[PDB]
RNA sequence: AUUUCAAAGAAUCAUUCUUUUUAAAAUCCGAUUUUGUUACUUUGAGUAAAUUAGAGUGUUCAAAGCAAACAGUUAAAGCAU
């Protein structure tokens, strides 16, 4: 049936809710979205809380090819439709594969840099911030010996009123995906 | 310049030392175990003694030596059948 059309693999509650919501978005076609969301198909979902214990965040995993072709083009409008439908913060990421440098794959003349840890984690940082684009990066080394990622955002999405909530949400999601402590902010 | 960052636990005085897990492929019965070359570095192996450093040992002491020690005015003791 219509769930298995867009849902990648045998499922639990939240994967089905997102898939149904996407089909609902596909069906109605009255918003300022072109060819709707029709080719988007979802790999997986996670639900995560932040520092504050309410208005949780949903991570959405997408197959790289799909993300690159379809999702990226319409991203601001699409994410807003998801926010409207499910009363939660949604964040979209592309599944990139990561390979250790000497480990040795059947394909490839040595490991491609696109498959390196550092490049992929930089790429995911672009994915999570995506309604904005990164202004500059700064890694602070505290006396503790931990490292803090001060990630500075542009200025476009400073006007919409979900700002602080989004920044905390991004920090949380970056931490669950990649084991680091980030903080996010915007210039004066 | 650049290609794998980290996270959790126990010991100990408040630091230190130690263990766990965290990508991907092949392989072995949803679980189990392999993955550039070389320098470098770690352990090791196999190394003549004398010499030399060095442990043991009151050559009268020392330089030395490679020995010695013990009980017994003459037997006890041990263990051998």
């Amino acid at each position: 049936a219509v769930q298995k059309r867009v849902l990648k693999s045998n499922p639990s509650d939240l994967e089905k809710e997102i898939a149904q919501c996407l089909l609902d978005i596909e069906l109605s076609s009255s918003s300022d979205i072109k060819t709707d969301a029709k080719e988007i198909k979802l790999l997986s979902c996670d639900l995560i809380e932040v520092e504050k214990l309410k208005k949780k965040t949903i991570l959405i995993y997408i197959p790289y090819k799909i993300y690159t072709t379809y999702v990226r083009k319409i991203q601001r409008k699409l994410i807003n439709e998801l926010e409207k439908k499910t009363k939660k913060y949604v964040v979209l990421v592309a599944k990139r594969t990561i390979l250790k440098g000497k480990q040795k794959n059947k394909s490839f003349k040595i490991i491609p840099r696109s498959r390196t840890l550092t490049s992929v984690y930089d790429s995911i940082l672009e994915d999570i911030v995506s309604p904005s684009e990164i202004i500059g990066k700064r890694i602070s080394m505290k006396a503790d010996g931990k490292r803090v990622f001060k990630i500075m955002l542009d200025s476009k999405e400073r006007q919409r009123d979900n700002i602080e909530e989004k920044l905390i949400s991004f920090a949380a999601v970056y931490k669950k995906i990649t084991r680091r402590d980030a903080v996010f902010s915007l210039p004066p």
